[PDB]
C-alpha cells in the first residue's frame, strides 16, 4: 500500500486533520486562494526565506492574482543567511539551503558532476504529512515519483542496546534474525499500550475519549466523520487528554506500560537474573533505543506524551523522498511558482539583511517597522502594511523582546551591545501585539516564544563507495546489506544513503544523526561549530576519527564464540577522507534542530499556534503575524511550518479586512474560527 | 544562626543523612578510617584528579596509615587535563583545575599579584554539605572563616520576567519593593506546595511518609532520630515517594500546584485579559524564572520532582564560600593531605595520560588494566589490584563500554579509530562486573551510565571596578547596589562578585551562569569552545558583546514613565575590555556541567550510585569501583563526588577482604549494607 508519486501521498493525507485544530484538514483549506483581500497597493515584508516564509509569499502570490486592475502586493523578503537560495539568483552549500532544509553538495571541482548529496536538515516525509504533500504538488505536479525513505526497519537493519543485537525488517518477526527477540517483544508491548487497536477491545493505557488512540486516529483522517465528533475531539477530548498527560513525559509514560505488562508477565524477567525493577529499567531503555520506526526516541523521552501522541495519531513513520537531488528544490521551485501565480500582481525584492527588531511606530498608514543590518553592518528601517515573522523562536526572541510590552513615545531600537547604529522610532508599540490596555497579555506572548524548547540535533556525514556494502563483513538480510545502524554507541542512528545524484557509485553515509543528549554528548569533538569544515575544501577528518572510535566497540553476535570489532567500525572507516563533515544546528543561529514540548509546554505552543487569531480582535489592528515551526504542534516537520505560514496569511487577510472573517474562504475559515482566540476581550 | 566558619559549617551538617541513604551519615561514616585492609603491599588506580578522585586517595591514606610495617598502598593517579593543580607542583587557568572545581585568575602580567578570580565551576555550598565541610576541616581547619554565597536574595537583587520587576533582598515583605508583589505571592504558593511546614498542619501537596517533606528533613537532619524512623525512610517511605512521582517532572508538578491555588483564588487573574490557562502558565512560567535561591529552575524543570525533592530535604539553597582565594585550593590541599595522612605507606604518582580502557585480563594477581595514552600519543599498558574509576559519566562511557559483557578469548583494546596503537588482552572480562553469568547485568550498568543526564551549563565572565555599582545609574535597595540579578533576557543569572584576592578594588561580574536550554540559546555565541579566549592573551570581545546586545532591552519600571535600556546594560557595558571570557561545560570533555535526573533516571543513578555493593558477591572478582558526582544522588555538589568516593572506598574494603563486611568500621559499615545489593548474596 506504499505510495509512488507525489499525487499518492497528497490523496493519502488530503482529510487528516491534527487534535489541536480538528475542524480543519488544512489541504483542503489551502486548495483555493485563503481569501479576498481589499483592493489597495500593499507593503508585505516577510522575515526568512524558509519553508514557511516561502509558503507564506505563494499564498499571497495566490491572493495577489485575485486583485483588481490597479491593485498588488510588493513583498519585502528578509533573508540573513549567506548561503540561502535566495542569494544565488569539496563540499558546497552556498545557494542550497533554504533555512532548516539544508544541503550539502560534495563534488571534485565541478559541481555540476556531483558525487552525493548530504540532506542536512529535512529529509523524510510522513505519507499522512498532507500540506506538505499538497505544496509538493504545486511544485512537482501529482505524477512526480517518490521513494520510500530508508528508515531503521524500511531497510534491512541492525539494533545494537547494551548486549541485544536484533537484524530485521519491519515488525513481522517471519523477518527478524531472531523471531523471539525481546526487542520485537517490548515493541508489541508499548506500541499496544501507547497506540492500541483501531478494531475491537481498547487496550491502550492512554485513551482518548475512553478509547484507543488507534480508534481517534481514523475519525482524524475520515474520509467523511461526524462534524460532531470533530468539534468534541477539539473541543473536549483533546483537551482533557492534555489536562491528563501533559504532565507526563513519554519516558514516563514507556515505564508505567512496561510494568504493567511485567506485572502480568507478558514480559519475562531478563536474562532470568534482574530482578523486577532491573528488568523493567532494561526494558524501558531498550525501547528507548529501539524507537517508533526513526531510531531511538530515548533521547526525546522528556516530551510530553501530548506532543508522542500527536505523531501516534499522525502515523508519523511512515516517510518519504521528495523528487529531487536537492530537498532545498522544493522550497526554491515554492518561491518561483510564488512569483508565477501572482500573475503580476505581486512583486518580490530580497534584502540580504539580518532583522534585529520589529515594532508598530509612528501615525503613518504604515506602522509595521523592521529594523535590520544589512552584510556590512549597516542599518536600515523600513515600515510596511503587514508583517510575516517567519524564524523560529530564539532567533525571533531578539526581533520582539527587546522594546517592552506596552506604549513607549520613543525608543532607540537596534543592537546597541554590538556597537551597531540604533534606529529612533515614536509611539511605540511591541510587534506581537495581543492588547492596547494589558502589558502582560503582550509580555504573555513574547515570554512563551522565548521559552519554547528548541531540541538539539547535528548530523555527521561522509561519502562511501556503495560498494563498500557488499565487503564480506557487511552483513545481509536476504541477500541485501544492512543499511540502517541504530545503536546505543554513542552515533545514535546511521544511514547509508544512496547519492540521488544518479546504482550510484558513492553513497551519502550518515555515520551519526543525534538528538538532544545524544547529541551533546557529541558536541565536544566537533571541532569547528556549526560547520565542520568550515570551508569548502576542507575536511573533518579528526572529528570523523572521533565517530569511527566511538564504532571500535567489541559485539558478540549469537552462536559466535567470540567477539570481534564491531563491523560498523570497518564500515564507517570505509568512507574517503575527503569531505568527511558535520552540521550542528545546535550552534547554527537556529540555537538548535526544531521544537519539542516538555511537560508543560503545551499552553506555550498552542499560544503561539493560536496567535494569529489576533485578527479577529479589530481595534486592535496589530499587524504582525508569525509562521514558523516552532509556531505549531508538528515542530521538526515542514507540515508544521507550512501549518504556521497558513495560519499566518489567514491572521493577515483577516486583519487586512478589519477582522471581517468572512473575507477568508468558506474552507479556510476554519483555520481562525476553529481555534480558541487569543484576546478573549474585545471578542469578534 | 549564620555559620561563620567551617567548623560551625560542618557541626551544622554532621547528622544529615540523604534519602536515597537514610541509614547513614556519611560525615560520622567519615570520622574514623573506613575499615582494614588485610596485609599486603596494594596497586591502586584512580583515573581523575577531581573531587571524587582525590577524596579517595584521602580515604586511601587513612586506610594505609593502618598497615603494618612491611605493607602499603600503591596509587597512579590519572589526570588528563593538562592545566590540573596535579601538573603544576590576562587569564590563567594552567594549574587552577581540579576536574569541575575550576579557578581562572585575572592578572596584569604577574600572577602572583591579580586583580581577581572567576570560579568557572563549584563556587557554592550548603550549610547542611556535611562531608564538603568534613573535608573543608581536613583541608583548612575548623576555625577558618566561611562567607555567606551572595546568592539573589542574599544580597539586594533584580529580578526581571516579562513586564514583571521585582527589586528585594530576602523573603519578608517588608524588604520587597513591592509587598504585593505577584512574584512574592506565587513563590508562597509553591513553598508550601513543596515544603510544607515543620511543625503542625501538613500543607505540601506531595507528602512524604504522610507528611510535609520539611518534617522529614528534620528527622533527616536529627542526631538521634527516633528508633527505626531512618530504616523505614530507606526501604518504605523514600522508594514509595520514588515509585509515585519519579515520573511527574518538577515542571509538571509547579503546574500542579499553581493550578490548585488558583482554583482555590490564592492566585488571581492576571489581567482583566488572562484566561484560566494562561493565567496559570504566567504564574508557573514566574515562578520558573524566580527560583528556589539560586535562580531560575525553569531550565531546571524537567528533573523529576525527586531530584528537586534530594534538594529541598538538603535546604540546598543556604551556602556559603570556602577560605580561599580560588575554591582549587581545597582540591590541593586534600591531596597534601592525603599523602601526610598516609604516614609514609601510602605513595602517589602522577601520570599525565588518558585512559581509554579498563578491563579485568589475564591471570596474574592483578588484573584490573588500564590502557592509557600520554602526550605524546603512546600507549601504555598497567595491571592494578583494584581502580577507582573517579571521571563523571560521559568520561566513562568509553572506557566501560568498547570491552563487551561477556568473556572474551582476546581483545585488541585502545583507541583505534583515532589510529592511536591497540593493546591485546587475553582472558578479558569487562570493568564493571557485575555477573559471571548474565551479559544483561553487566549491560545494565554499562547501559545506566551511557544514558545518565548530564546538564549543560554555560559562565560568561568579565572583569569590573567594584565602584561602578556605587554609580547613580546602579539602584540601591536597603542601602546596598543591586549585585545579583535574574532575568529572563537570556543571561538568566548574573553576580558581581567581589574579588577574593584582597574592599577589593575588582569584581568578577558573572554577566550569565546559565543551565539548560538557557544555556543552549547562548552557545552560538560563544566563538570558542570550549573556552573563549583559548590563549591567555586575549579577550572574549565579540562573545561578550552579544550578552552586553542581550542586556539592551527597554525596562518599565513602577518609579520613571520614560523606559529606558535596562541599567544593567550600562553595567555590563562598564567591564574592561581585557579579560572577558566564556567557559562551556558543555564543550568541555565532561559533555556538560553536571548529572541532573530526568524522570526515570533513578533507575539509572541509583544503580550507579550502589554499585559498589558488588563487593558483597566474593565469588565475583571485580577490581573496580566508581567514584564521581554522576554516580550519586547529589549531582552538581561536591557533596555527590564525596559521597560517591566514600563509597567507592568502603566497596574497594570490602572487597579487599574478599565479601566480609566486618572489615568496614561500625560506622561505615552502613554505607555498603543500608543499601539494596547491586548482587543478589546471602543474608547475615
Ligand atoms: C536536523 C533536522 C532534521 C529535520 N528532519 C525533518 C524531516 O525529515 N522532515 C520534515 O518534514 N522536517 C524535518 N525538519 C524540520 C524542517 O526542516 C523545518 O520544520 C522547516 O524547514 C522550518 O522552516 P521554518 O520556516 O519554520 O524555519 P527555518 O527553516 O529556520 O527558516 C527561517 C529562515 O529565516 C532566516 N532568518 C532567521 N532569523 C532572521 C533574521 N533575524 N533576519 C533575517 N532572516 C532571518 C533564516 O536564515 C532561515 O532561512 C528537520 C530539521 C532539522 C534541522
Ligand atoms: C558549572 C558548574 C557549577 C557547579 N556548581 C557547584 C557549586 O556551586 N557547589 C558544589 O558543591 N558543586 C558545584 N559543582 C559540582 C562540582 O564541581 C562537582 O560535583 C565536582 O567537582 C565533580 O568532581 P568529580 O570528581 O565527580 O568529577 P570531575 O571534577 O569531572 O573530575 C574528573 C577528573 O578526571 C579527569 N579525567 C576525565 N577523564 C579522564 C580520562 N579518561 N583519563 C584521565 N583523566 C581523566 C578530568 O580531567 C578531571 O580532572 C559545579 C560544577 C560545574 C561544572
Ligand atoms: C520531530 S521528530 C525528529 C525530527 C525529524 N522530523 C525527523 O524525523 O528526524
Ligand atoms: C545542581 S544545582 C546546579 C549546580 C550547582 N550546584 C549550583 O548551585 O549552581
Amino acid at each position: 500500500k506504499i505510495a509512488t508519486t507525489v499525487g499518492e501521498a497528497r490523496l493519502s493525507g488530503i482529510n487528516y486533520r491534527h487534535p489541536d485544530s480538528a475542524l480543519v484538514s488544512y489541504p483542503v483549506a489551502a486548495a483555493a486562494p485563503l481569501g479576498r483581500l481589499p483592493a489597495g497597493n500593499y507593503r508585505i515584508a516577510i522575515v526568512g526565506g524558509g519553508a514557511g516564509g516561502i509558503a507564506a509569499l505563494y499564498e499571497l502570490g495566490r491572493l495577489a492574482a485575485t486583485l483588481p486592475a490597479g491593485s498588488g502586493i510588493d513583498v519585502q523578503i528578509y533573508e540573513a543567511d549567506p548561503d540561502s537560495f535566495l542569494h544565488d539568483r569539496a563540499i558546497k552549500v552556498r545557494g542550497l539551503k533554504a533555512g532548516r532544509v539544508s544541503a550539502a553538495l560534495v563534488h571534485n571541482g565541478d559541481p555540476a558532476s556531483g558525487d552525493t548529496i548530504y540532506e542536512v536538515g529535512a529529509m523524510r516525509f510522513p505519507e499522512i504529512a498532507g500540506l506538505t504533500w499538497h505544496y509538493a504538488s504545486a511544485a512537482f505536479g501529482d505524477a512526480a515519483p517518490i521513494k520510500v525513505f530508508p528508515n531503521p526497519g524500511k531497510v534491512p537493519t541492525e539494533f545494537v542496546f547494551g548486549n541485544r543485537v536484533d537484524r530485521y525488517v519491519g515488525s513481522d518477526p517471519k523477518d527478524w534474525e531472531d523471531p523471539d527477540s525481546p526487542t520485537l517483544k517490548v515493541l508489541g508491548v508499548v506500541a499496544g499500550g501507547l497506540v492500541g487497536n483501531p478494531q475491537g477491545e481498547n487496550v491502550a493505557m492512554y485513551p482518548i475519549a475512553n478509547v484507543d488512540p488507534a480508534k481517534i486516529a481514523a475519525i482524524l483522517n475520515a474520509a467523511t466523520p461526524p462534524a460532531d465528533a470533530l468539534e468534541r475531539i477539539q473541543t473536549k477530548y483533546w483537551p482533557e487528554f492534555i489536562a491528563q498527560y501533559d504532565g507526563l513525559t513519554l519516558g514516563a509514560a514507556v515505564r508505567e506500560i512496561v510494568t504493567v505488562a511485567f506485572e502480568k508477565g507478558t514480559l519475562p524477567p531478563v536474562d532470568g537474573v534482574l530482578d523486577v525493577d532491573e528488568s523493567i529499567s532494561y526494558y524501558v531503555e531498550l525501547f528507548g533505543r529501539f524507537g517508533f520506526g526513526t531510531g531511538g526516541f530515548k533521547p526525546l523521552y522528556n516530551i510530553s506524551l501530548v506532543e508522542m501522541m500527536r505523531l501516534i495519531l499522525w502515523d508519523y513513520s511512515n516517510e518519504y523522498t521528495l523528487p529531487v537531488t536537492e530537498n532545498v528544490e522544493f522550497i526554491r521551485n515554492l518561491f518561483l511558482k510564488a512569483q508565477n501565480v501572482g500573475a503580476g500582481k505581486l512583486v518580490v525584492q530580497v534584502r540580504q539583511e539580518r532583522v534585529a527588531n520589529a515594532c508598530h511606530s509612528g501615525t503613518a498608514s504604515a506602522r509595521a517597522q523592521l529594523l535590520s543590518y544589512d552584510s556590512h553592518n549597516a542599518v536600515h528601517s523600513e515600515a510596511y502594511d503587514f508583517v510575516i515573522l517567519a524564524v523560529p523562536h530564539d532567533q525571533l526572541t531578539p526581533i520582539v523582546s527587546r522594546s517592552g510590552f506596552e506604549h513607549a513615545a520613543s525608543q532607540n531600537l537596534g543592537d546597541a551591545g554590538l556597537g551597531l547604529e540604533t534606529h529612533t522610532y515614536n509611539q511605540v508599540y511591541p510587534p506581537l501585539l495581543l492588547s492596547d490596555s494589558s502589558p502582560a497579555a503582550n509580555a504573555r506572548i513574547v515570554t512563551a516564544i522565548g521559552q519554547l524548547h528548541m531540541a538539539r540535533s547535528s548530523k555527521v556525514f561522509a561519502t562511501v563507495k556503495t560498494a563498500a556494502l557488499d565487503q564480506p563483513w557487511v552483513p545481509q538480510w536476504r541477500g541485501e546489506p544492512i543499511k540502517a545502524v541504530v545503536s546505543d554507541s554513542g552515533l545514535a542512528a546511521s544511514y547509508v544513503v544512496p547519492s540521488p545524484i544518479v546504482a550510484p557509485e558513492y553513497s551519502s553515509l550518515l555515520a551519526s544523526y543525534t538528538w538532544e543528549d545524544d547529541s551533546t554528548r557529541l558536541r565536544h569533538d566537533f571541532g569547528l561549530y556549526p560547520q565542520n569544515p568550515a570551508t569548502e575544501t576542507g575536511t573533518a577528518d579528526g572529528m570523523y576519527r572521533t565517530m569511527v572510535n566511538r564504532a571500535y566497540r567489541y559485539v558478540k553476535y549469537a552462536g559466535a564464540s567470540n567477539a570481534q570489532p564491531w563491523w560498523f567500525y570497518q564500515l564507517l572507516a570505509e568512507a574517503r577522507t575527503a569531505d568527511r563533515f558535520v552540521f550542528d544546528w545546535t550552534t547554527n543561529k537556529t540555537a538548535g534542530g526544531f521544537k519539542l514540548d516538555m511537560t508543560g509546554d503545551h499552553h506555550q505552543s498552542n499560544l503561539c499556534f493560536r496567535y494569529h487569531t489576533h485578527a479577529l480582535a479589530a481595534s486592535l489592528d496589530n499587524r504582525f503575524f508569525i509562521a514558523s515551526d516552532s509556531y505549531s504542534h508538528l515542530g521538526g516537520w515542514l507540515e508544521g511550518a507550512f501549518m504556521s505560514a497558513l495560519n499566518a496569511v489567514a491572521g493577515l487577510i483577516v486583519r487586512a479586512n478589519r477582522g471581517d472573517v468572512s473575507a477568508l474562504s468558506t474552507e479556510a475559515r476554519p483555520l481562525v474560527i476553529g481555534l480558541r482566540p487569543v484576546v478573549k476581550v474585545p471578542a469578534a
